[PDB]
């Protein structure tokens, strides 16, 4: 029998929530990145780390987390990631000194430690909780709530810690936000102590029912994985997409300014734009892909318009006109936001019935994999030749993508499970 539970949305809203108390605290340090160089007496590369350890921790982490989440259950993942989260926020306390820089760092890898418990989960939790006709649009509420806290990221921290010279005082203020912080995430983690159950009494959809019968080498399955030939296309083209997404979010404000100097405030607003209009195209992907069905022509017309969105914003931030650098980031974050759902649940299709975090969970190595080498890459091109170069790289390899993409298969299998009735 298959029936749905009305506590669905509340595993997800709670763990949406605690996600975005997760992702608030990966931008959090490089929202107010100038005060912490004062605070701390470090280089912006080291606050810029605080951020960055939260890709480089994920790609050797993510297996053997992804094994925990077989064997144990997703409650345990769920406590283990929001614990780690609340622990991670409350060792941040303890570090607000001036010559305690170290603190923070064990904290925030304690926090990067539970992202890995957190970024391969959103397809996880949609599978096991919503049915057949809701399954893509809780996955897309997952990512809404991983990118919102990185859109409240933008603008909370600079406006509880004013860039007061005095160092007590500094203290103070930044003290005010790890509390609060510090104070959610326990909160959430009381919430997943007694909302997040282990899995409903009953199967949302036949696609579930027929996982629990069909579901032992671990390493068979990551095998089997490897041995498709759709997934391995989706794992490359999925990194081209995300993992540039994360070096245009990370590199944006550096090249706002480069083009247009003294626009500091704007370059927040208009990375505030890529990611405001960013989970309005992760919710809208969602209702779209659950009304349609149609993963494989989303996956390409998204992929493209996302190729389209980078080739006129590279063309046309140099023109000198702010509003159309406006809206081509909040049109491409529309659509690169968007597809980050969009590839979660295409890889499941093409990946059924394969565990949804090792499937889903790969992608994400890729999209840090990608992002940590283009970050790296196009932060070497701007320095040497220029900004053009560095966004015709990504140009150019996400034209790559696009081509690998349309040699995809609409191998929908667990499209297939649910309509054998
Ligand atoms: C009066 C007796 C009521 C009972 C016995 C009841 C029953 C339930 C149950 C069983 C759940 C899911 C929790 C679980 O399955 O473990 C739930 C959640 C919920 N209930 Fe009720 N309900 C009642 C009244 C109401 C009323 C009047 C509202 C008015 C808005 C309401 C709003 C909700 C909402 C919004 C949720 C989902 C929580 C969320 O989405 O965050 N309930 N309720």
């Amino acid at each position: 029998v298959i029936k749905v539970s009305r506590r669905r949305w509340a595993v997800v809203l709670v763990f949406s929530c605690y996600s975005m108390c997760n992702s608030f605290q990966w931008i959090q340090y490089g929202s107010i990145n100038n005060i912490f160089m004062h605070f701390y007496g470090v280089s912006a590369f080291a606050i810029d780390w605080l951020s960055m350890c939260y890709m480089l921790t994920y790609i050797p982490l993510l297996l053997p987390v992804a094994w925990l989440l077989e064997k144990f259950g997703l409650r345990t993942i769920a406590l283990t990631g929001s614990a780690l989260n609340c622990l991670g926020a409350w060792v941040k306390l303890g570090s607000l000194k001036p010559h305690l820089f170290p603190v923070t760092v064990v904290g925030q890898l304690i926090c990067s430690v539970a992202q890995v418990f957190i970024l391969g989960m959103p397809s996880r939790i949609a599978s096991v909780w919503f049915g057949a006709n809701e399954v893509s649009t809780a996955c897309s509420v997952a990512v809404f709530g991983n990118q919102l806290g990185i859109a409240i990221g933008f603008l909370v921290p600079p406006v509880l810690v004013p860039n007061i010279e005095d160092r007590d005082e500094l203290a103070y203020h930044i003290s005010i936000m790890f509390y609060i912080i510090g104070g959610v995430a326990t909160l959430l983690l009381i919430l997943v102590i007694i909302v997040f159950k282990e899995k409903p009494k009953y199967p949302p959809s036949r696609a579930q029912s027929l996982s629990y019968a069909l579901t032992a080498s671990y390493l068979g399955s990551i095998a089997r994985l490897f041995k498709n030939l759709n997934f391995v296309l989706l794992v490359i083209t999925y990194g081209l997409n995300a993992g540039a997404f994360y070096a245009l979010s990370t590199l944006l404000n550096r090249m706002v300014i480069w083009h247009y100097p003294g626009e500091e405030v704007n370059a927040g607003r208009i990375g505030l734009t890529i990611v405001i209009a960013g989970m309005l195209g992760a919710v809208i992907s969602g209702i779209w892909l659950d009304r349609s069905k149609t993963y494989k022509e989303t996956t390409l017309v998204v992929y493209i318009m996302t190729l389209v969105g980078m080739v006129v914003y590279t063309f046309t931030l140099n023109l000198g006109h702010l509003w159309v650098v406006f809206i081509t980031a909040g049109t491409m974050g529309f659509f690169m936001t968007g597809y980050l759902p969009l590839g979660f649940e295409f890889a499941v299709e093409l990946t059924y019935p394969e565990s949804e975090g090792i499937s889903s969970g790969l992608l994400n190595i890729s999209a840090q994999v990608f992002g940590i080498i283009f970050t790296i890459s196009q932060g070497q091109i701007i320095d040497n030749y220029g900004t053009k170069p560095g966004n015709i790289f990504l140009c150019v390899f996400l034209t790559l993508g696009a081509a690998l993409t349309a040699f995809i298969k609409a191998d929908l299998r667990r499209q297939k499970a649910n309509k054998e009735t």
